[PDB]
C-alpha cells in the first residue's frame, strides 16, 4: 500500500488546483484533516474559493495565519494560474509585462479582476487608451506610477 496520492481538482473553465499530500504529511497527521476537513470517501463536496475564505477546505488554514492565504498566490495552488513574464506583440515591436517584478509591490488582487482578468490578450488597450487611464495607465499616469507618455523603452524593445 502507498501513502495518499496527490490531489487533483478538475474544474471546468477553471484552471486545475493540486493538493500534495507529501508535503503536508511533514507538518500533520492524517486526523488533523480527515474527516472534519476532508473524508476519505470518493464522495465530493466540491468547494468555491469562496467557501475557503469562510474557513472551510483549504481555508481552514490558508487564512493568512497559519499558512498563506488562498486569497491571492493562486499560482500555488493552480499550476496553470502561475504568473509569467508576459510578450506582446505590437506594430512597433515587442512590449513586455514582468509580473515578479510587479509582485514586489502587489497582490493579484490589486489587478486582478478589475483591472486585468487572469488571461492575457483578452482586452487588449492602445496607448491613447492607457493615457486614459486603462490597462497598465491605471497606475502608469505619470502621478502613481512613472507615465506611458514617454520612455518607451521601459517597456518596449523598439
Ligand atoms: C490536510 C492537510 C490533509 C492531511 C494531513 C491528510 N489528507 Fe488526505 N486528503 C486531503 C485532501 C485535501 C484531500 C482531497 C479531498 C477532495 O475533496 O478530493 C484528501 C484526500 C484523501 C484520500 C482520497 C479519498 C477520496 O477522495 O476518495 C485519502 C484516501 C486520504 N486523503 C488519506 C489520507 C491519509 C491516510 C492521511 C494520513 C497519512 C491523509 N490523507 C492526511 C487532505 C489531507
Ligand atoms: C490553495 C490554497 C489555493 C489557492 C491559494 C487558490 N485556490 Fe482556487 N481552488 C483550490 C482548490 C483545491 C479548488 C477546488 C476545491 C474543491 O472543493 O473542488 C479551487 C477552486 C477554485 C475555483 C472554482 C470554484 C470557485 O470558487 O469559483 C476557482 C474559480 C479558483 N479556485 C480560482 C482561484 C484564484 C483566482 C485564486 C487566487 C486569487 C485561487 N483560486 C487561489 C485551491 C486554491
Ligand atoms: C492545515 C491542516 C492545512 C490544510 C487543511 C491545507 N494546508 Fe496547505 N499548507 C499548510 C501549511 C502549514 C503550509 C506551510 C506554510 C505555508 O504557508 O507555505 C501549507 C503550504 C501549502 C502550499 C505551499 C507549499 C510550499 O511549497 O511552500 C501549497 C501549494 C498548499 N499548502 C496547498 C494546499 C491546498 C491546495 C489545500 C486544500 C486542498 C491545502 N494546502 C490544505 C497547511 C494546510
Ligand atoms: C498588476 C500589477 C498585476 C499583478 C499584481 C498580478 N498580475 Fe497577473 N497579469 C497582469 C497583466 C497585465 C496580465 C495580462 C492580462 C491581459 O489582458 O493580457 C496578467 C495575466 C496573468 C495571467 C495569465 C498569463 C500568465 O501570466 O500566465 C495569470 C495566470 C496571472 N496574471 C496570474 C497572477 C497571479 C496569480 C498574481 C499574484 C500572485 C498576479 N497575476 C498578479 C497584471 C498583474
Ligand atoms: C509600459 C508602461 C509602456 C510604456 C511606457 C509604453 N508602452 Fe506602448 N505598449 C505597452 C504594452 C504592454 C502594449 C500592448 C498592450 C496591449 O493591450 O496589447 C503596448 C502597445 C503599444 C502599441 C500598440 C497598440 C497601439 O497603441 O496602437 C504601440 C504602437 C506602442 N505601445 C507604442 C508606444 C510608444 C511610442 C511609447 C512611448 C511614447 C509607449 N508605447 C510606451 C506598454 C507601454
Ligand atoms: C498599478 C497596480 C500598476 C499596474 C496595473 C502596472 N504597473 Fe508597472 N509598475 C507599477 C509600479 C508602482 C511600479 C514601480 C515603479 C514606479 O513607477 O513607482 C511599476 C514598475 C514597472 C516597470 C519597471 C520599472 C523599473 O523598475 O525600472 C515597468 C517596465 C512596468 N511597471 C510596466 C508595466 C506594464 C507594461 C504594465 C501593463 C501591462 C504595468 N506595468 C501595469 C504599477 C503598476
Amino acid at each position: 500500500m502507498t501513502p495518499p496520492k496527490t490531489v487533483n481538482f478538475k474544474m471546468k473553465g477553471v484552471a486545475d488546483a493540486a493538493f500534495s499530500h507529501e508535503f503536508h504529511l511533514g507538518m500533520y497527521k492524517c486526523n488533523e484533516c480527515h474527516t472534519k476537513l476532508f473524508a476519505y470517501k470518493a464522495g465530493a463536496k466540491r468547494f468555491t474559493m469562496a467557501d475557503m475564505d469562510k474557513g472551510k477546505s483549504c481555508g481552514a488554514c490558508h487564512n493568512g495565519k497559519d499558512a498563506f492565504s488562498s486569497a491571492s498566490d493562486c499560482g500555488k495552488c493552480h499550476p496553470g494560474l502561475k504568473p509569467a513574464k508576459l510578450t506582446y506583440k505590437t506594430s512597433v515591436g515587442e512590449a513586455y509585462f514582468d509580473h515578479d517584478i510587479h509582485l514586489s509591490m502587489f497582490k493579484c488582487a490589486d489587478c486582478h479582476t478589475k483591472v486585468f482578468k487572469y488571461r492575457k490578450g483578452s482586452a487588449p488597450a492602445t496607448m491613447a487608451d492607457m493615457e486614459k487611464g486603462k490597462s497598465c495607465g491605471v497606475c502608469h499616469n505619470g502621478k502613481d506610477a512613472f507615465s506611458v507618455a514617454d520612455d518607451c523603452v521601459k517597456c518596449h524593445n523598439m
